[PDB]
């Protein structure tokens, strides 16, 4: 039987998601066993550090990703303040919401392919190891991912990094 | 104490959310307890016939609403297609996706308030009695419902019951 560690070596370019359900685990357990070069995982604890970061990257696609729906939205993340027990946004570009501040207990930098191209993403996870949400950075004229967010997204990757 | 059916009838102005959580049960448990006042029910085979005509209504609010977050998006509904098992809309003005429309089984129109602000609100709801997503309806400068889209609601709730 094929572990899961060893099919994602093989660089799988489906959804993750259908993955996790192969082999009847949660997202959070697919990718704590993806490849290092292909992710680099952080503590929930960082989120507001992760969050005002990307707030200044521009335009990019937050996700909602369940089996009865799946939401995106092309925006310049909203920043936010906190207050109650929420993350409370304050978006003027059609995005904006509430966060629960405790749900957030792990986030995931990862690039891989999808369907054949190039993918970067930001996956915020809460206790039972289900995404909350997934941030993905936009691409250029060439169809490549735009290089000035990699960049962006491959520091602040690496500072989560002890 | 108070039973949920009680609670909602002292009319309470958090989210139904919270008290689907007070009474560890489904967001669907809760709607259906709602006075009929205030709740109008259709199966999930209305959805196309509901999406469609909300489709024309202006910018409105699609929610994602679960126990980690809430995310709103706002926009005129995109269309939608059925295709591959989902109903899958076409980018436009930002929002896109693909929705599990066979999976919704009941669709709920609400029209209650929170922290006494008045809002309406379209629920898609999972066989599991929870939210797929929900819609809410848009606001005027000062943040008033819509007349012509609270009129329009009020007129699709009734056609389907």
């Amino acid at each position: 039987t094929m572990t899961l560690n060893e099919l994602l070596a093989t660089n799988p370019d489906g959804t993750l998601e259908d993955i996790a359900g192969k082999y009847n685990t949660s997202l959070f357990a697919v990718v704590e066993a993806l490849p290092t070069a292909q992710c680099t995982l952080a503590t929930g604890d960082r989120f507001d550090q992760v969050w005002d970061t990307i707030a200044t990257w521009g335009e990019v696609t937050l996700i909602s990703h369940t089996a009865d729906a799946i939401l995106e939205f092309k925006s310049e993340l909203p920043t936010g303040t906190h207050r109650h027990g929420y993350f409370n946004l304050r978006g003027k570009n059609g995005l904006s919401g509430h966060i629960r501040a405790t749900s957030c207990q792990h986030i995931a930098f990862i690039e891989r392919k999808f369907m054949g191209m190039d993918t970067a993403s930001v996956v915020f996870f809460n206790a039972n190891g289900a995404a909350m949400f997934k941030i993905f950075l936009g691409r250029d004229s060439h169809r490549q991912l735009l290089s000035a967010q990699v960049d962006a997204f491959r520091a602040l990757a690496s500072e989560l990094q002890p």
